[PDB]
């Protein structure tokens, strides 16, 4: 009932509320729980939203922070995040910055101004719970009615300083247990709580069999045939299996480059780098806590080249595939040698006992039953393991363009121009990219481009009805995006 009124639209902030929707974000329809959850946040609600890599989260507090006056200040331990989401804001022309670590000095200066401008400012749990200088700053804006919210991004003491703040705390972790944790120190608060399914819609689930002594061949000859030019993550058990898969793909001419603790913090920042921008490096052979740390929306494929730890890592590790939305695929190469591997990590590991040495035996029991299980659903799989009942079994019967293994057992010359213009496009948005230091998927996102390809239109009027096309972002890039699509005249009808 409370959540059927967060359905409505028309309460007093409605009518700004969609202006800037639709004008500054340039969207047109909600996904689900983001209009019930930015209703709740601007009804001075605190909120608590589980919402799976892709739902939509950024949303659900960016688009309050732009109705509301004052500063809205996000906590978050990811990197990654804080540096997306300050280039997307900034790319939007939504004032945006971030505090992690003299720079720091100039944005309290402007945060103390009669107008402190920013509407998003980022900061890490170290940097809240140390800066002294953060805290005053937040003081004296709480002091003007000028601290809007506290949200924090990734929620897997400062409530006394600051009482009448709402909070909105967003997880994407499908662990119930660690959920209900978040619930628990948020308790207090009695927080709306949003919660969905945790499947990834778009993503297709596979295991293949896996040749112990071959398996960098299979993957180079599937990403040539499926994705020849887009970027891609394969998950390695070790450093030196990084470093012979990339060699392996090098040899044979795809752009692949090892990423793990080995680099020297020289050549780790190269490689983020390159992959991130598609500059020389198509895919990254990482071990899972170098994969985890990078955030690219349109990673189009991952593939687990061993056995993964853990079904939750698994889940978490291919899930970060396709977070634009569009069709990824995961991949998990089995073979039981690598269950041999990891408990020999296992019975080898420094400090370890019976009960850490079972643990993590459970959670190899569980990953293999998913590899030898060829009969259900992926996605049921999955989603049993974290205890989430009610999902439709029919998923990928309605879905086929998505089904996972499991449920599995011509082109026009309009479309080939839509294609070659989608290349020229894509190439002008990472030179726009070094231009305003940002990556080129900041400048517009895949589905943009995509559609902006689609439409083969030059009429910024056409180009306005497309998601993610904004007036303020052709006032930036227009100009280079329109020269494209002026030389498809002859295609656009
Ligand atoms: N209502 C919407 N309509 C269209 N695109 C949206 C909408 N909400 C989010 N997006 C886009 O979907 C992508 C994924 O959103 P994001 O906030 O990164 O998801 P999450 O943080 O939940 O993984 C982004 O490119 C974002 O701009
Ligand atoms: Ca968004
Ligand atoms: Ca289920
Ligand atoms: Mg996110
Ligand atoms: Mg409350
Ligand atoms: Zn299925």
């Amino acid at each position: 009932l409370k959540h059927e009124r967060f359905q409505s639209l028309s309460f007093p902030h409605t009518k700004e509320m969609m202006k800037i929707f639709h004008k500054k974000f340039g969207l047109h329809n909600f996904r689900t729980n983001q209009l019930e959850a930015i209703n709740a946040a601007l009804l001075g609600e605190d909120c608590f939203i589980l919402m799976p890599t892709g739902g939509g989260k950024s949303l659900c507090y960016q688009l309050p922070a732009c109705v509301s006056p004052g500063v809205t200040v996000v906590i978050s331990p990811l990197r990654s995040l804080i540096v997306d989401q300050v280039q997307k804001l900034t790319s939007l022309d939504i004032p945006a910055t971030y505090l992690t670590g003299s720079e720091a000095t100039n944005i309290y200066l402007q945060l103390s101004k009669k107008d402190p401008i920013i509407k998003l400012l980022y900061v890490t749990p170290e940097k809240i719970c140390a800066s002294n200088r953060l805290i005053s700053t937040l003081e004296n804006l709480y002091e003007r009615k000028l601290l809007a919210r506290f949200v924090i991004d990734e929620a897997h003491m400062l409530r006394q300083k600051f009482p009448s703040v709402p909070v909105m705390a967003l997880t994407a972790t499908a662990n119930p247990r660690v959920q209900k944790d978040i619930l628990t120190q948020l308790k207090i608060l009695r927080p709306q709580v949003f919660s969905m399914s945790f499947n990834r819609h778009n993503l297709k689930y596979y295991v293949l069999p896996k040749k112990p002594k071959k398996v960098a061949f299979d993957c180079l000859e599937w990403i040539r045939k499926h994705h020849p030019y887009d970027s891609g993550i394969i998950y390695c058990l070790s450093r030196r299996e990084c470093d012979t898969m990339a060699d392996t793909l090098q040899r044979d001419g795809l752009a692949a480059l090892a990423y793990h603790a080995g680099l020297s913090d020289s050549a780790r920042d190269e490689v983020q780098q390159k992959w991130i921008n598609q500059d020389g490096c198509q895919v990254i052979c990482a071990t899972i806590a170098f994969g985890m740390g990078i955030d690219k929306p349109d990673v189009r494929f991952v593939i687990h080249a061993s056995l993964p730890k853990s079904v939750e890592g698994y889940y978490q590790e291919s899930g970060r595939a396709g977070r634009d939305g569009e069709i990824s695929h995961c991949l998990l190469f089995y073979t039981y040698h690598d269950v041999t591997r990891l408990k020999r990590l296992i019975m080898m590991e420094k400090d370890g006992n019976h009960h850490t040495r079972e643990t993590h035996f459970n959670n190899l029991y569980s990953m293999v039953h998913y590899c030898e299980n060829i009969t259900e659903c992926r996605r049921i799989q999955l989603l049993a393991y974290f205890g989430e009942n009610g999902f439709n079994p029919d998923f990928c019967k309605k879905h086929p363009d998505v089904s996972c293994d499991n449920c599995c057992k011509k082109v026009s010359q309009r479309e080939e121009m839509v294609k070659k213009c989608l290349g020229e496009l894509t190439e002008v948005c990472k030179s726009l990219g070094k231009v305003f230091g940002v990556h080129y998927f900041n400048i517009f996102n895949t589905v943009t481009l995509k559609k902006l390809a689609e439409s083969l239109s030059s009429d910024p009027e056409v180009l306005l009805q497309i998601d993610g096309v904004t007036e303020d972002k052709l006032e930036k890039y227009g100009a280079e995006v329109i020269s494209v699509l002026q030389k498809y005249s002859e295609w656009t009808s």
